[PDB]
């Protein structure tokens, strides 16, 4: 009964995570296609992720009452992870906002698509890995953040570099935010990964 | 009794936050004075912040059992905020690690000191504001993050700019990390601020 309740709580959380995977996907499509209308719908739907988090937070908080070791680590992991997920969500709304500030006009792409693709697959991997409670799949996912950081710096060096080589900054500033939003998105995934290692291990360790 | 218990839970959390304010202060002093030994003690003491968080997380989780609206929002706020605090802590250990990678040799400072000073005072303000549960003091603190972002971009443009004007990157890369650690530190403070508005308001809103 309680085990069934926890399991149901896990499904609520994956539902939320699937919702943020979809909006991340939508955010990046709105960016590739310069779809300012799709960006606006993303911005307006962000509150449903906030709402979904509070619902989960609340059934977590009440579940503690209606009690032991691994189950305690579990409910704490859902509470902590659903929060990281709404912050992931906000950073996808952030990318949608930067898309509204884009002028075309000129100028910038494929590296960004790659940083985006690795961000998405990290979350999709996490969502499959999470129900397994496998520390090692979590750890391997977290490790791919090294690559996103490399994308982050390479793209930062390039974008601001695009002033001294030849002069563009309305869009530049916007692409700086975008890559910062992806870098943060991926950092939270890594945070959810560490929570997963804590769940199997009993100790939150830093990765 | 329960109200006294919550109050005591709040003091545990401020204790943790005072600990992270101290280590942030120590991190930045270790940076100003190039004290590689102080950096090492920061790195090794990070686990006590992890430990303090788990203790708080655990008395939170158990407190729900030993039950109403504002008190529910409260315990959820402590659980969520103590986590942001250990991530703040990790970013201060991160700065300490970058200090170990610094060569002197050359080259870079005062702008960084300023970004650092505003980061610290934001947390010190938050720690005083938190027991008041005043949404407005939280909101005013969160707003100062705009300035830290401005420091972040100005210092990023400058540091990487310091290759094309004249060529330095071991240290450059390290000062990029440092300013990224401060920028993240300050972002989590803003996150704790929003949790405070949610506590008075009943809704997590995005700032
Ligand atoms: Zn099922
Ligand atoms: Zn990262
Ligand atoms: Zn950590
Ligand atoms: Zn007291
Ligand atoms: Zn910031
Ligand atoms: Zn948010």
């Amino acid at each position: 009964q309680f085990d069934l309740e926890l399991h149901e709580l896990e499904q609520s959380f994956l539902g939320l995570g699937q919702l943020v995977l979809e909006t991340a996907s939508k955010a990046l499509l709105a960016l590739a296609s310069k779809d300012k209308e799709m960006a606006e719908l993303i911005i307006n739907k962000d509150h449903a992720i906030n709402q979904g988090q509070s619902a989960i937070e609340l059934t977590c908080a009440r579940l503690l009452a209606l009690p032991q070791v691994s189950d305690l680590r579990f409910v704490i992991s859902i509470m902590s992870s659903c929060s990281d997920l709404e912050r992931m969500g906000d950073h996808m709304a952030g990318i949608a906002k930067a898309v509204l500030q884009l002028k075309e006009n000129q100028l910038a792409e494929e590296q960004l698509h790659q940083m985006g693709k690795l961000s998405l697959s990290m979350l999709a991997d996490l969502l499959v890995a999470f129900p397994l409670h496998q520390a090692s799949k979590a750890i391997s996912i977290a490790q791919k953040d090294e690559q996103i950081d490399q994308y982050y710096y390479a793209l930062s060096k390039e974008i601001i570099g695009l002033m001294k080589d030849q002069e563009s900054i309305p869009n530049g500033t916007q692409y700086l935010y975008i890559i910062g939003h992806l870098e943060r998105f991926a950092d939270y995934i890594a945070n959810i990964c560490e929570r997963l290692v804590y769940l199997e291990t009993g100790e939150l360790v830093d990765l």
